[PDB]
């Protein structure tokens, strides 16, 4: 019951980014789950005390809403719960097992978060109204908190998954870019065909320069890529066979993953119409949209990627996942504080 | 010496954007109009020029320009108690604009210089590279604005074809023209070129030649810009090779917007890069350079409500895109 005084503490701290490389050897051996257990003590109410000052510091008409109150006392709950591990004894294999039971209640509580938000967004519209300042503090807050709540799921996965009893956790050392493509793909086909009465054809063309026809692999979150892939094949599809109804023909929604020496691109072209360039804008703001193109270019950013989109008026949209090639480069993007 | 005194008053007016419509609107009519406007668009550019820092303010080249706008502003003036009846006031006009035209052409190369001697005189931080993309942006962007009332001014009023405005302008014509230019260019350098391809999407009537209402000679050069960097690119990404790629074109007429693709297969660059190609300190160094005209040309675009933007794939090529609005209706001046 002392969570102001918790918060200001660890609110000077600031968080700490991790690679590709790090995460890789916490989780090369259940042996170091001593040294997760008191980096994550430690490292958790950083990133939880970071954001939640950083919501407490809101106007108050947003503060005093009865769906920011909800996520904070959800925020709270769980900052609390971490801190009753900070003065256990690690080398106590009971302390181990506690704290990754309490990490899976923490996630549990705040399963329902991007659908709450999207509710205090509404409230917000039709309270306040929607004006482009409200759109830039939304779009600023927005970005900045799901970021934080990506990169603080991140950490909470990887110790769940390893520590339980080719892939470490929740990354995939050889992951198939292709593989997860086609995926994403084959998911948005089954919908598609269900909601309508066709689905356009994949096509992918792998462009590896320095390895010609060998197939692409990185290190990455597949489920983040599948996630990004597949709200881009969702809007691809809506748009192609929208616009191809009174006619026979529905062009393929192709596929290119280039492999340069930085740069693992990944762009998604359609035949959907296009759409002006007044609202491509639009596609990313919270309160304009829902929210899978707006996330998912924050999982994108969430390791220094990136995600855009560039459309033709008339003919269709083209969508680009970057991504750092190497796992050198693939680094945690986390709010600046 | 009251040109502190001339600048005041007429900055205090905003400047006023005109539509293509309005453009297409008689010499008594846009003399009186342009003594007016004129030293508004003047005065509020060299508003700004004063509220720079001593460090830039102070350099030769910010004087320089000065000296020009100074005397380009004093120039007007005489013309503000004249007669617009006599066909003499409205010639002496017309003349003393296109000496300001003239005296204003080493503009380009002179701020050039002048960023290059920020670059070694300061250092290349962060701060002041914003600044000089903020004000260059509206520097620039305010020369080509007072060129183009120049320009129409002069061509207009000479004692189907617009001035500089085509009404019929057939987008794919002048796509031929940049490129046969920029061939030639690359013919001469690498005694190699690629071969362009050109596909029309009009998407509101099948078939129909996609024409607009524009200034040609601004759309020439950044098409112009845009092959001649294609071209190095796919040449010198394929030196070794012995095809060279064709460079790619589309042109797509929607309800309201006239989008240009154009795409090669130089193999493409890294997206941390793609910043400093419309960078002015980052492009200006002590066919053309990767990213030469590239910042200039995006204020073409922007001139009327429109865009560019450039998207690579590292490994395979680069695609860009000249956004514009296809009716002449939305086609309104962005002034700063
Ligand atoms: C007004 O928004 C639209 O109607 C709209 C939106 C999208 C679209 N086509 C249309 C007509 N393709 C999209 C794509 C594909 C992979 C390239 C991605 C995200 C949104 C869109
Ligand atoms: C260091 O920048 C570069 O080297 C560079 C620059 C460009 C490029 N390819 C490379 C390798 N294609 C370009 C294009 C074409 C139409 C799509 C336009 C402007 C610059 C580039
Ligand atoms: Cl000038």
């Amino acid at each position: 019951g002392s969570a102001p005084k918790y918060i200001e503490h660890f609110s000077k701290f600031s968080p700490s980014p991790l690679s590709m490389k790090q995460f890789l050897d916490f989780g090369s051996s259940n042996a170091c789950e001593k040294t997760s257990f008191t980096f994550l003590r430690q490292e958790l109410p950083v990133r939880l005390a970071n954001i939640m000052k950083e919501i407490n510091l809101l106007p108050d008409r947003v503060l005093s809403t009865p769906s920011v109150q909800l996520v904070q006392s959800w925020y709270v709950q769980s900052l609390l719960d971490i801190m009753e591990f900070l003065d256990k004894d690690p080398e106590d294999h009971r302390t181990l097992s506690q704290f990754t039971d309490a990490l899976v209640t923490i996630r549990n509580r705040h399963n329902d978060v991007v659908p709450t938000m999207a509710q205090g967004v509404l409230e917000y519209k039709d309270t306040y109204g929607d004006d482009p300042v409200s759109n830039q503090n939304i779009q600023y807050f927005l970005d900045r908190f799901y970021l934080s709540r990506i990169s603080i799921r991140m950490l909470i996965n990887q110790h769940t998954l390893i520590f339980d009893g080719k892939h470490i956790g929740s990354i995939d050392p050889n992951c198939n870019v292709s593989e997860v493509v086609k995926d994403a793909y084959d998911m948005a086909k089954l919908l598609c065909d269900k909601y309508y009465m066709a689905s356009p054809d994949l096509e992918i063309q792998e462009i590896n320069a320095a390895n010609s026809k060998q197939p692409i692999h990185m290190v990455y979150v597949p489920s983040h890529l599948y996630h990004m892939l597949f709200e881009l094949f969702k809007n691809a599809m809506r748009a192609t066979v929208e616009s191809h109804e009174s006619s026979l023909i529905l062009p393929p929604i192709k596929v290119m993953v280039a492999l340069g020496e930085e740069d693992l691109s990944i762009k998604m072209s359609d035949r959907g119409g296009g759409v002006p360039l007044r609202k491509i804008e639009r596609l990313f703001s919270y309160m304009y949209s829902g929210y899978g193109l707006p996330i998912s270019r924050l999982y994108a950013k969430y390791f220094q990627g990136d995600l855009q989109l560039f459309s033709m008026e008339g003919f269709g949209t083209d969508a680009v996942i970057y991504l750092k090639a190497l796992s050198t480069d693939s680094v945690e993007r986390l709010p600046v504080y």
